[PDB]
C-alpha cells in the first residue's frame, strides 16, 4: 500500500508552484491529486515549499494536535500555503473549489524512523 510519509507528500506538497498558480488551481490540483474520487473533500492544504523544508518542522516548536495527541510541531517561519474550500454549488462528482493563497505557520503530525510529516493539522 500508499505508506503514509508518500499519502503526506500526495495530499499537501506543491514544490512546482510558488503560490495560488490562478483562480482555477484548487479545482485542478484536488482532481490531479486524487482527492475528489470517492467524494469531494471538503477542505484541503496545499504547502509551497521544499520537501527537506517541510520535513524539518518534525524538530521545531513541539504543540498539542487538535485530537489531544502530541506528536504536532509548529513552523519556526512562515510558510507559503494554498487552502482549499468546497464551494455552494460543488456536488460530486462535479466538485468544485474556492483557491485561497496564504504565508502562515504550518502544524504536522510526525511518525516514524525516520521521524517525517504524516497529517496536516493546522495553519497559524
Amino acid at each position: 500500500k500508499e505508506t503514509a510519509a508518500a499519502k503526506f507528500e500526495r495530499q499537501h506538497m506543491d514544490s512546482s508552484t510558488s503560490a495560488a498558480s490562478s483562480s482555477n488551481y484548487c479545482n485542478q490540483m484536488m482532481k490531479s491529486r486524487n482527492l475528489t474520487k470517492d467524494r469531494c473533500k471538503p477542505v484541503n492544504t496545499f504547502v509551497h515549499e521544499s520537501l527537506a523544508d517541510v520535513q524539518a518542522v518534525c524538530s521545531q516548536k513541539n504543540v498539542a494536535c487538535k485530537n489531544g495527541q502530541t506528536n504536532c510541531y509548529q513552523s519556526y517561519s512562515t510558510m507559503s500555503i494554498t487552502d482549499c474550500r468546497e464551494t455552494g454549488s460543488s456536488k460530486y462528482p462535479n466538485c468544485a473549489y474556492k483557491t485561497t493563497q496564504a504565508n502562515k505557520h504550518i502544524i504536522v503530525a510526525c511518525e516514524g524512523n525516520p521521524y517525517v510529516p504524516v497529517h496536516f493539522d493546522a495553519s497559524v
